[PDB]
């Protein structure tokens, strides 16, 4: 069976996890601190905070910017539900903007006009674009637009650790940036995430919120404010630390698999039967999602692929189609691209233990299905 | 060095964690489901949900009962900050009631009069007592009082998995019960927690909130509501599953260490120099906390113990002393017992790898310090 995802925990990491469990040094320790340092250096960013999961990173980002009831945050239509959900878990309203058919990322023009026509009643406080599947495209434009309208930028870089927007690493352009280490993401810690920022106050506040308002004082730990628990275990941090130095190389290889997919599938694209993703420079290829033409029923294609020993799945959700984000601004609107990607987007296997021969099998199976 | 805490991960668990990491089956899986079943059977309760940490269990309990802005929840003065913090993270107000000097648990009489004199403006919705250090005492009274005033009961049983109130397991009397698997708690998963309930709607709602509103529908996963991510990893669940069948036996042994402490220290108690905890039937002895007489400066005692090769620490915090929970009801009040325990409570080593000879050393060192 060719799998969509096959999480890769280096044997070194496995042995280190065993040492930690045996010695009983379990809670956020030197291991988390080191991971944070190592992430910050990898990204070229001032501060990193590792946390329970990528949702927790987005949540702490929101809480650190004091976003909640009476506020609004713009999210993309195409993403995982967590993006829009976590905004509304704070009491703010998720304001949906459609994505671009080429990049699967928030459409920068539709973003700008959404801000221009914003009529309240909530105060628009932030933009939360997704660098979907590892695609950096649009990030500098989001920064530009955010600054123009005096809004915070929160990068939902869940899928995009090690993605690069030209000269600048994804996650380091927003006021804060958020990563997931969920098993389908390329670096995993089972569950895990990271919140990053070049801003000291945002860092210090999120750090308080991550662990019950705790900080080191003159005579030990002081409780400075109300907070949560979104700490990551020491042994989860160790897993992360062992993968990070391999991550760039993993991404290079994934870009090579993408090339092989592009090779095999370009005729089908040219025949108007599918659309391929544009793997720009700096795309980390967390997911390789094609778009089936309307002619094809994705559920049937998936079943046929499965019979031929190939896993596949939808890429992400349409936030408008979920019917959970009920601000007037969303219901009065018609989304085009996200709902389309939701129904016809197809993720194909792409990971660390896929080779040319596998991709060839995948591509031949898809071809026969689509040309029947 | 005699340590306060020495987390015990069975070698079986270590090998199983290694198998899970190597096979790449990481996200909440059969392992979490099995742990939940095994917890529910251990407790004699209908539903269990494992989660990121004990704070997350309290949070989901609050959110499932729809407690937030405009609401109030009664918490004990003596506890870990998370108890009161997580109430206020929902927008509700933490209303503090003092504890009993004998049990370190919410004083049931002061609880009743706090309800009787409650004058708003918020709606009192719940009581969140702590079964502090594994002490079940008071639990049936909390249930009685909650029912009398039509309030929800949320047991903060962070420290009390395997504690028993007569015939009934701690955690199973509240509308919901919450456990921590933090490293200092007897069963640890590094970080981890569990939310339990005999109520189906509370269970189903918390289960939605734990993972982005997700549920199994006709054609796979449906997104029914807004939620969070408080999932526990599969490999953390495995650790838990390996410890649970040993837990009763661990508790029996801790009660034996308590006996040895009581033996050695009763003269000092009788001389009015310390007060010992009452280890009632069903006390799980997560912590063995004595109270120093006012004569003694706990910081100095701790330093002296440390020089003599013995770790020790404060037991918990006073929520009133933190000055974070600013409802009128709390500031207009004077707390007696919690602030005292906060300043003079001293936790002594008690865990799975402490023996009679260690306790003897601890007790002799403490004696010499206190009798100087
Ligand atoms: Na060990
Ligand atoms: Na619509
Ligand atoms: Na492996
Ligand atoms: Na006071």
């Amino acid at each position: 069976m060719i799998k969509l995802s096959q999480p890769t925990i280096p044997e070194a990491a496995i042995e280190r996890v065993s040492e930690i469990l045996r010695s009983g040094q379990l809670v956020h320790g030197e291991e988390c601190e080191s991971f944070e340092q190592e992430l910050a250096s990898f990204l070229g960013v001032k501060h990193a905070l590792v946390v329970s999961n990528g949702t927790a990173a987005l949540h702490l980002a929101l809480l650190a910017l004091d976003i909640g009831v009476g506020d609004a945050v713009i999210v993309p239509d195409f993403t995982f539900a967590a993006t829009a959900n976590i905004v509304e878990m704070t009491g703010a309203k998720a304001i949906i903007v459609d994505v671009d058919i080429e990049t699967y990322n928030m459409d920068s023009e539709l973003l700008e006009s959404c801000i221009q026509s914003w009529s309240g009643p909530e105060k628009l406080k932030a933009i939360m674009p997704v660098l979907e599947f590892g695609n950096p495209h649009g990030l500098k434009k989001y920064r530009e637009i955010a600054n123009k309208y005096n809004l915070a930028l929160i990068e939902d870089a869940a899928c995009a650790l090690g993605a690069k927007e030209q000269d600048v690493m994804v996650g380091t352009v927003g006021d804060m940036g958020c990563f997931s280490f969920h098993p389908r993401k390329t670096l995993t810690t089972g569950e895990g995430g990271a919140l990053v920022t070049n801003n000291d106050q945002l860092y210090e506040k999120a750090k308080l919120l991550r662990s019950h308002g705790m900080m080191r004082g003159e005579f030990g730990i002081e409780f400075r404010c109300i907070g949560l628990n979104y700490r990551l275990t020491n042994f989860q941090a160790a897993i992360g630390r062992a993968i990070l130095p391999k991550l760039n190389g993993w991404i290079e290889r994934r870009r090579e698999l993408a090339t092989i997919y592009e090779d095999a599938l370009a005729p089908l694209e040219q025949q108007g039967l599918i659309r391929l993703p544009k793997i720009v420079e700096g795309h980390s290829v967390q997911t390789y999602m094609i778009v089936l033409s309307d002619q094809f029923n994705r559920t049937e294609v998936m079943k046929a692929l499965k019979e031929g020993g190939i896993e596949s799945s939808l890429g992400a959700q349409s936030m408008s189609e979920l019917k959970l984000f009920n601000h007037d601004s969303n219901t009065k609107s018609n989304y085009i691209i996200g709902p389309k990607l939701y129904i016809y987007g197809l993720a194909l296997p792409l990971h660390e233990h896929l080779n040319i021969d596998d991709v060839n099998k995948i591509t031949e199976t898809l071809e026969q299905i689509l040309l029947k």
